[PDB]
């Protein structure tokens, strides 16, 4: 069924909360035993959001390999993503270790450091060129190279240096700064504009490691981003674009991280973004 007609059907019958609960009921349940070990309690921002064991990213260190992060590998679309929580004061060094070890080119941040008067993640990148950051636990240095502030998002060029070997890499930081404190955006236009800027940079392409995407818990706004990207790519690849089933794609992604898309409003917004984004992938 054309999602656009599916959309109006659900909208006129006001059944979004019902569709969404059906997804929650059918979603995969896999063990997350490593996340729950006592030694890792201060590595998790939220007690009820954990990576599954089978898909978790392992840090390359004998001490403790745990980070709250998951590899979402989409086989038909030929795209991979790493979804992670916003880094905590004691996990910022682990976060940049993962970026280095997984050979990522881009980091996508979908939250502000403070929202609703509370801290939603650590200030984990430098704000001034001349004030670089050193992460002593993982032996990495991080420098701000340039900053381009736009109305709906900011793009930063960063230099990550492995102090052990003195190799350096350019990392691109894509910061969507205008998601509202409550609810979802009224129009998907600025979100789609942002997605296409990430695509244009190379950060999603198979020559690099997977993009790292986060919000506060790494499941809500973050799920919306990868769900929309993968659905649009499938519509590009297939002979029959109306065969793309957004609910089935979401359940496939939930095999790799729990709780992706956190509200029925985020589900509706994901439909809106794919429907409106389609009106480019087909030529215009």
């Amino acid at each position: 069924m054309e999602m656009e007609k599916e959309f109006e059907q659900i909208d006129k019958s006001g059944s979004w909360a019902a569709i969404y609960q059906d997804i929650r009921h059918e979603a995969s349940d896999f063990p997350s035993r490593v996340a729950k070990l006592p030694k890792n309690k201060n590595r998790n921002r939220y007690r009820d959001v954990s990576p599954f064991d089978h898909s978790r990213i392992k840090l390359h260190q004998e001490d403790n390999d745990y980070i709250n992060a998951s590899l979402i590998k989409m086989e038909e679309a030929q795209r991979s993503y790493i979804l992670t929580q916003g880094p905590l004061p004691n996990t910022v060094g682990h976060f940049w270790e993962m970026v280095w070890e997984q050979k990522s080119r881009g980091v996508v941040m979908l939250n502000r450091v403070m929202e609703k008067g509370s801290l939603k993640c650590a200030q984990y990148w430098p704000q001034k060129e001349e004030k670089e950051m050193i992460f002593e636990d993982t032996n990495l240095k991080l420098t701000l190279i340039s900053e381009d502030i736009k109305s709906y998002y900011t793009v930063r060029q960063l230099e990550l240096e492995n102090l052990t070997t003195q190799e350096t890499r350019e990392i691109l930081h894509f910061h969507y700064t205008t998601w509202p404190d409550f609810g979802v955006p009224e129009s998907p236009a600025s979100f789609l504009n942002f997605l296409f800027k990430v695509r244009e940079s190379g950060s999603l392409s198979p020559e690099h490691g997977p993009v790292v995407v986060h919000c506060s818990a790494g499941i809500g706004r973050s799920g919306t981003f990868c769900l929309a990207d993968t659905c649009l790519l499938l519509m590009d690849k297939r002979k029959d674009p109306s065969s793309v089933d957004i609910k089935k794609v979401l359940l496939e992604m939930r095999k790799f991280r729990m709780g992706l898309i956190q509200t029925a409003d985020q589900l509706r917004f994901s439909y809106l973004a794919v429907i409106e984004g389609a009106k480019f992938i087909m030529g215009d």
